[PDB]
């Protein structure tokens, strides 16, 4: 956009979240969590540069606890898609994504 994004750029839709939840389930979370290493290993399958994925991890791990639940995973998946589409990552997690 002319404005660096639209109403829909950083928001996660119901459909997107349903897809993310399916992918999260495929990782066999334990009591709703995957480890940081598990998450980052999965993300590496996107093709994105490691430095980029490191930034995405830090954005998505909202509570800074080093592990990842379903909400955080959805956020990471949205950021990965945006980066693949050629958007720049934000310096902090957009509130609309939470
Ligand atoms: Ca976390």
């Amino acid at each position: 956009t002319p404005f660096g994004g639209s109403l829909d750029t950083w928001a996660i839709t119901v459909e997107e979240r349903a897809k993310h939840d399916q992918q999260f389930h495929s990782l066999k979370p334990i009591s709703g969590f995957i480890t940081g290493d598990q998450a980052r290993n999965f993300f590496f399958q996107s093709g994105l540069p490691q430095p980029v994925l490191a930034q995405i991890w830090a954005l998505a791990d909202m509570n800074n606890d080093g592990r990842m639940d379903q909400v955080e995973f959805s956020i990471a998946m949205k950021l990965i898609k945006l980066k693949l589409q050629g958007y720049q990552l934000p310096s902090a997690l957009p509130p609309v994504m939470k």
